[PDB]
């Protein structure tokens, strides 16, 4: 008697790595970085109109 | 501790300089200027028909 079992393939998934500036939405942003943001209580943005 | 910063990604548009001779309406005028109008009493314009 000859009998056996088998694995006939193992299939996986790859996560799509999405960057934000690669999107078409990024016109509504001005993506500038605070190196310090955790240290801030009140922030105001002042500009001349 | 009050930190003063300035962006480098975005700049304002404060003034919107509109000139009257940029408009389409400036056909309907004859824009000739005096540098002396306040010194003038009744000025007159003639027509011969």
């Amino acid at each position: 008697d000859v009998e056996f079992d088998a694995l006939l393939g193992s299939y996986c998934n790859t996560l799509s790595l999405v960057r934000f500036l690669e999107l078409g939405l990024s016109v509504a942003c001005v993506c500038t970085k605070f190196p310090e943001l955790a240290y801030m209580n009140e922030g105001r943005v002042q500009f001349e109109v």
